[PDB]
């Protein structure tokens, strides 16, 4: 009760007009709307932000990992729902989760419609929470990112991204360990490394949607769990390779720091960590100037990354 | 030494390796408005054909208390089918038809027997329900989950027709309430089911309750009512729909009834059934707190006017449902709102 009263505004705050068991209507627009979903967590990251004291952005990376798997393949974010559970209810923490939960909502334009929070005494210890998201977009049948377009010629425009968002904190947790430093006292570039790895994943929504909206694309491969070896290849039609240029781009400064501490071999950082990419997307190769100038001039950071090319290698990805 | 995710990570691979072998259990809960995707990013799913206005109805859910005992026993291939059951339960009280359904199954290290055997079980509750298992999620957090403790959590998604979404307007005074029959607890009432197993000194296993160990009446799976609903919306005047879940009768039947209307219960037309008689005696618990605990053997209760009752009851009975006549609606002059006679 006591954390229903502090969260019912966020709830109406994000409401859409669809918005009326969360009852929520289809955007008029859409002539043959197809439903998109998803579901996820936040992972590891949720113990950095345990030992750092710091939940104010969990619940953003929550709803970014949900809303940019959807707009992979075109679709509207339409609403969002979460299953907090704990084993003692902590309020404040509670709170803070659910207010990045409706910045990340806000961000993406769902509404946060429906939630539960549940109790499990003997299940987590201490203060622990694990919290599931789940979200649903609404794509126009014909407009589907199916890849099936994607040819030999394509260009890969990468996306940057804010940090290591919410994949490979295990990794980060471990060379935390073995080096031994305070990441709130040991200063990078001019901000602490805890600064660094608890920056709240981007959202790429409102970008892609009106980069789909002026520009031809074939496909978007969102860098989660696996990095560029695992994620990227899910968009890649038989028979085709991405090629990156790695000199492309300079890693943001926290993987530098990540592979040195951890002497972490070339192989493994492109598979743990998104390397500073946090999206990346294939269209044709006369398209590429638009899409650069429209992205960069509307919040992104947007570079030429690689290229895609016919070849039956079962390399899928090189990085060279 | 060159630090690896292999010296903690998650190892997704474990969780890739679950997707590739409940791969076929997943496909037969597909749905013809399914369609595939591009690379498991998100799942596809047209609207039916027969909705114009179709208004989207979600929830998530979990099975909380009940997955407790259903570890402490160490079955847990009906756990997934409560976990389904609740979300499309509650879908169709407001007349949502379940589309589609998602799962976030979180553990320390992922066990993936144990996982396989949930799995199966909620794809089971989605055939039941005429809804797809169409997404998921395997996390592996080994610090927060000890043991081999799991959490699972459900999201589901229904469609209603806009001018056919049931709010209670439309309960009148003289609507008979119909009762569809439950199979068991369900899966709420259960902090009260293991504090009287404890302070009993009962355990559930080795105790036969009518020739079955007192367990499989504890930990039946929730009845789906997806269907007989449904088609009972499609062929008569439905009113209101409660779910009985948490607060029993004292606390769902009122949230469907508009104001100033009145649940009056016959409680001689059902005797309750023997797990309930079991829990009551050796918990020694009020009649008043048994409904509002457990529900008593009510799963549902559907509003509707008296002409339709007899064609209603013919349909349900038909669907294999456990339907009577359980009491009827009248206005309350600021009175309470359930009242059981």
């Amino acid at each position: 009760n006591a954390l229903v009263g502090r969260i019912k505004g966020v709830v109406k705050k994000t409401r859409r007009p669809e918005v009326m068991g969360a009852l929520c209507a289809l955007p008029q627009k859409y002539r043959e709307p197809v439903l998109v979903s998803g579901t996820d967590g936040v992972g590891t990251k949720l113990r950095l932000a345990m030992d750092l004291k710091r939940h104010d952005t969990i619940g953003i990376d929550l709803v970014a990992m949900c809303v940019n798997d959807l707009v992979v393949q075109g679709a509207e974010p339409l609403f969002f729902l979460d299953y907090y559970a704990t084993g003692k209810l902590d309020v404040d923490t509670a709170s803070a989760v659910i207010s990045g939960i409706a910045e990340g909502c806000l961000q993406s334009g769902c509404s946060l419609v429906g939630g539960e929070t549940a109790e499990m005494p003997g299940m987590y210890h201490g203060e622990d929470y694990d919290v599931a998201g789940f979200c649903v977009g609404v794509v126009e049948k014909s407009e589907i990112i199916d890849g099936s377009k994607v040819s030999d010629g394509d260009v890969l425009i990468a996306l940057g991204s804010s940090g290591p968002h919410s994949n490979g904190y295990s990794l980060v947790r471990k060379i935390l360990e073995v080096s031994g430093c305070d990441p709130q006292t040991t200063e990078l570039d001019g901000k602490p490394l805890a600064d660094h790895l608890l920056a709240p994943t981007r959202i790429y929504v409102k970008s892609v949607l009106e980069l789909i909206e002026k520009v031809d694309v074939h496909a978007i491969a969102h860098l989660t769990g696996g990095g560029f070896w695992e994620n990227i290849p899910r968009v890649l039609p038989d028979n085709t390779q991405a090629v990156i240029d790695e000199s492309s781009w300079q890693w943001p400064e926290v993987f530098n720091w990540l592979q040195t501490a951890g002497n972490v071999e070339h192989h493994e950082m492109y598979r743990t960590f998104n390397c500073g990419v946090g999206m990346i997307i294939a269209l044709p190769a006369p398209e590429v100037d638009k899409a650069l100038a429209l992205l960069n001039a509307n919040g992104e950071n947007a570079w030429k990354i690689g290229i895609i090319k016919a070849s039956d290698s079962e390399q899928r990805v090189v990085i060279e």
